[PDB]
């Protein structure tokens, strides 16, 4: 099954093409994931020049198959179950009092590398709002991603809120609506309601002159009832 592909360190490639309000840009990322520890280490580079939106607003778009699912809830890991053929991941990201991103990605193996290929379209952003005015801090909050089954499309949906810190002490909300559907025809795991608990750390490469983001993340699945407390 697909979970077998994730028992070790897996190389990752991420490629994004974006248009936000007519600002065209591309990001390329490289690194690896080790789902055993729910761990991602990636460096992203804007290959077209300066990124026209803040790096933190792209973190959710830029591989949920690297979540650590505890053994007792392994039967709820849709993401690995769709591999290697992969899945389509679509989102609408609604920035409160501002514009929205619509994203379409395909996440799949290309040989033994896990690839996330994404098209991002941003519209109706305010020229000097928090996004296009670059008023968001270079940091990121921990949070939960709530997953539910979508049996009609043999997939999942997710609903969650990202809170981006604004440089003035306030918060820019980014409401996320997500739908994933397998690319292949084999059976997948359709989960009970549960969530992914995330933590993310953003940094810079001291030797890198291009516009870039270094990202370290841990993601753990939770929210499924077990009775293992009785064992002890
Ligand atoms: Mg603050």
């Amino acid at each position: 099954k697909g979970e077998e592909l994730f028992t070790g360190v897996v190389p990752i490639l991420v490629e994004l093409d974006g248009d936000v309000n007519g600002h065209k840009f591309s990001v390329s990322g490289e690194g690896e994931g080790d789902a055993t520890y729910g761990k991602l280490t990636l460096k992203f580079i804007c290959t077209t020049g300066k990124l026209p939106v803040p790096w933190p607003t792209l973190v959710t778009t830029l591989v949920q198959c690297f979540s650590r699912y505890p053994d007792h809830m392994k039967q709820h890991d849709f993401f690995k179950s769709a591999m290697p053929e992969g899945y389509v991941q679509e989102r609408t990201i609604s920035f409160k009092d501002d514009g929205n991103y619509k994203t379409r990605a395909e996440v799949k193996f290309e040989g033994d590398t896990l690839v996330n290929r994404i098209e991002l379209k941003g519209i109706d952003f305010k020229e000097d709002g928090n996004i296009l005015g670059h008023k968001l801090e270079y940091n990121y909050n921990s949070g939960n991603v709530y997953i539910t089954a979508d049996k009609q499309k043999n997939g999942i949906k997710a609903n969650f809120k990202i809170r981006h810190n604004i440089e003035d002490g306030s918060v820019q909300l980014a409401d996320h609506y997500q739908q994933n559907t397998p690319i292949g025809d084999g059976p997948v795991l359709l989960p009970d309601n549960h969530y992914l608990s995330t933590q993310s750390a953003l940094s810079k490469d001291p030797n890198e002159k291009r516009d870039h983001m270094v990202l370290l993340e841990f993601v753990t699945a939770a929210g499924i009832t077990h009775g293992m407390d009785e064992l002890y």
